[PDB]
């Protein structure tokens, strides 16, 4: 309770960021107040709210949150944050409709006293922003923005920084975005994470780390990138004796460290922990919910590998059901909600929860991972909601960095996942020690440029099924999608695709190798696409349904337009 107050409840002053702003832009109110509370992060101690109403009958009840300003510097080789001024409270709002809004501020503290402001009027004009990300109503395999444009996530995990903190995101994110990236994932736990809110306590949240997350969210806003926020990771609830980077002994949840829990099993049902967790969800909604650059709220990283002493399937299921209902109810903008598993097929009792809007896969597999991805994507179509391969690599142990410096594994996975029908790319690990130093972003640029003009929401793509290969003395395989106006093929050499010691293909020749016959109606236009240089190699107008395959080293993309 370092931030306690014991004065009669009064609003002292307010600052309004701007009285006119654009659709989906941030409207920020800053509030100085005094009152009686032991913990500004607990709504039973102090409850700040903004009540906003448009001219179309919609009301928004926006929780407010405690804030400390900082000034950042790169002091030697680490980020250093200097506090500026006293902490105070904020309300962060984003308008969905344009036009006029009225709003007022309401505050209640532990004494039961309530105070309110007068009503203020603001004006919202049209903007370029596409809105929040939702599941597509036209094709449940994919995401959309509110404005109807597709959101096809292309990117990687970028879940924490080095000691350089936000200065690492200053480097990684512009490089990702200039190479077709629009997506990343960050971690808000365990307590060592860059953006850890529960750093020293589960009752009070870390204002420095929350400020870093502000900064990175603002950078995503400037770069048109969209972020999955992962609230907790399994390490928090895994005992030392169980390995796999366990952190229970160090986590603030444990009674040894000041928390309410005697053991991780009690996380799911302890009333005090549930209350604190709901307070955390309220803080996250208050501080970040306004942002259309929040793609999704993710409760857990790999909740199935918490301690086996703590995983009770019915309790974990009920907790996800109840927390998804609570989060949705307090989030004025109704962001997407998900969770994840280490077990690649996931847990159907949890994945089928209606309140989880999409499902995920994590998979680290060294052999025949192309087939594994295809199989998992086919399997999870049973849920009739989008599927994000949210973690991918060869080996949780990092063998990738030594065996595949050119990123062929990432390359194979991102092409496989997009052309197998998943909602976006397989999302690599190793952002800091592999993707960036090896400059692997070109793989994403080539894929992004291949799919950029295809509307997955309209094509009614199905996996390619009726094809005949005529290829002699080479074992070529195909992953493909057949749609209303396009067929998209990724062809790979089953031998070479899993061999990583070779230099990046430099395609010079374009000899004839073989053919693929497809069930289509001429005429058609065939585009051959170099998946490494990210460019068209050759274009062929065809009057029959036999598509030549030109020579390639490792893999080749083909885009076929149904003209007839």
């Amino acid at each position: 309770s370092r931030y306690k107050d014991n004065r009669p409840l009064n609003i002292l002053g307010i600052d309004i960021s701007k009285m006119e702003l654009g659709r989906y832009n941030l409207f920020e109110v800053s509030i100085f107040l005094q009152g009686s509370y032991l913990n500004p992060f607990d709504p039973q101690e102090i409850d700040v709210e903004g009540i906003f109403e448009d001219q179309y009958g919609n009301q928004y009840r926006v929780p407010g949150f405690f804030y400390q300003e900082y000034k950042r510097e790169l002091k030697n080789d680490y980020e250093y944050l200097v506090p500026v001024g006293d902490p105070y409270f904020k309300i962060r709002f984003s308008p969905i409709n344009i036009g006029s809004y009225k709003f007022f501020i309401k505050v209640k503290d532990k004494t039961g006293r309530e105070v309110s402001s007068d009503k203020y009027t603001i004006y919202v004009k049209e903007s370029e922003k596409p809105g929040y990300i939702r599941v597509s109503e036209k094709n449940w395999r994919y995401f959309k923005f509110d404005n109807g444009r597709q959101f096809l996530p292309i990117g990687a995990n970028i879940c924490w920084a080095t000691s350089k903190g936000t200065y690492d995101y200053d480097v990684w994110l512009p490089k990702c975005a200039e190479n077709g990236g629009n997506y990343f994932r960050v971690w808000l736990g365990p307590s060592w994470a860059t953006f850890a809110l529960e750093r020293e306590s589960v009752k009070e949240y870390d204002l420095k780390n929350a400020w870093k997350l502000d900064y990175v969210l603002n950078l995503a806003e400037k770069l048109n990138m969209y972020i999955m926020f992962c609230f907790d990771s399994y390490n928090e609830l895994r005992y030392q004796k169980e390995g796999a980077y366990p952190y229970w002994e160090h986590t603030p949840h444990y009674e040894k460290n000041g928390g309410p829990l005697k053991e991780p099993k009690d996380f799911w049902t302890n009333n005090e922990m549930i209350k604190y967790y709901k307070n955390k969800l309220r803080y996250i909604v208050a501080r970040y919910g306004y942002s259309t650059n929040v793609f999704a709220w993710e409760f857990w990283n790999e909740v199935d590998i918490i301690s086996p002493t703590a995983f009770v399937i019915g309790e974990v299921k009920k907790w996800h059901e109840d927390m998804a209902k609570y989060l949705n109810s307090i989030d004025p903008w109704k962001h997407l909600i998900t969770t994840s598993f280490a077990f690649s097929p996931g847990k159907p009792e949890i994945d089928s929860i209606s309140g989880l809007n999409f499902v995920q896969t994590h998979i680290y597999k060294s052999n025949r991972y192309i087939d594994a991805l295809l199989s998992l994507i086919a399997y999870k179509e049973k849920y009739r909601k989008p599927h994000l391969v949210g973690e991918f690599g060869l080996d949780a142990g990092g063998n990738d960095l030594w065996v595949d410096p050119n990123g062929y594994v990432i390359h194979n996975a991102i092409w496989t996942t997009i052309l197998s029908g998943a909602s976006g790319t397989a999302m690599s690990w190793w952002w800091d020690n592999h993707i960036h130093p090896n400059n692997l972003y070109f793989h994403y640029r080539a894929l992004a440029d291949f799919v950029k003009d295809i509307n997955f929401l309209e094509e009614k793509f199905e996996r390619l099924t009726n094809y005949k290969f005529n290829v002699y003395n080479r074992e070529i395989k195909v992953i493909g999608l057949q749609g209303k106006k396009y067929i998209l093929l990724w062809l790979y050499n089953a031998k070479e695709a899993y061999q990583y010691k070779k230099d990046i293909p430099n395609m010079d020749s374009s000899k004839f190798l073989g053919s693929i016959e497809l069930l289509i109606k001429p005429p058609i236009k065939v585009i051959y696409y170099d998946t490494y240089r990210g460019e068209k190699i050759k274009e062929l107008d065809l009057d029959k349904n036999v598509i030549p395959i030109i020579e390639f080293e490792r893999d080749l993309a083909i885009k076929i337009e149904l003209l007839g």
